[PDB]
């Protein structure tokens, strides 16, 4: 488990199995992007289903997950983000917070995770998509010819 900003961690697998670690960073907001999901404290969660490949579609869940994110750190609660391997699903949705809260360009938020977990290698698909979210403002806007586009690809063979 790596911390990002205050109150807000990702990791993989690992991060879940060790309740310790959670319960010290005071962690009682989860968000769960994975195949399956995985105290004494309320626990908010978020599962988010998806499978690491280029194919999967993260883009359409962007929005759920980043306010998710967002709703618990505005209620001062820490947060983690993980998935499997803390690698790829995880750290898509962590750059896409950093994008939408900071309005800053997928490069730019991409870079400082990398910094932050060198391990950090998003699958290329991930990369397009939330390339695709910033080019529709950070949003998922579902009306727009960029995001009418994406799903048609999606569902071709």
């Amino acid at each position: 488990m790596l911390e990002v900003q205050p109150g807000l961690y990702f990791g993989g697998a690992a991060a879940v199995a060790e309740p310790d670690h959670l319960r010290e960073a005071g962690i009682t907001a989860v968000l769960t992007v994975d195949s399956e999901e995985p105290g004494v404290e309320d626990l908010w969660r978020l599962f988010v289903p998806a499978l690491d490949k280029p194919e999967t579609d993260l883009l359409s869940h962007l929005d759920r997950a980043v306010a998710f994110i967002g709703q618990a750190r505005a209620e001062g609660r820490a947060v983690l983000v993980h998935s499997h391997a803390g690698v790829s699903r995880s750290v898509a949705i962590i750059t896409a917070f950093l994008m939408k809260t900071d309005q800053l360009p997928f490069e730019k938020a991409y870079e400082k995770l990398q910094i932050l977990k060198p391990e950090a290698k998003m699958n290329e698909g991930f990369e397009w998509q939330l390339k695709l979210y910033q080019a529709m403002g950070y949003e998922v806007d579902t009306s727009s010819a960029i995001y009418k586009q994406y799903r048609l690809q999606k569902v071709t063979e």
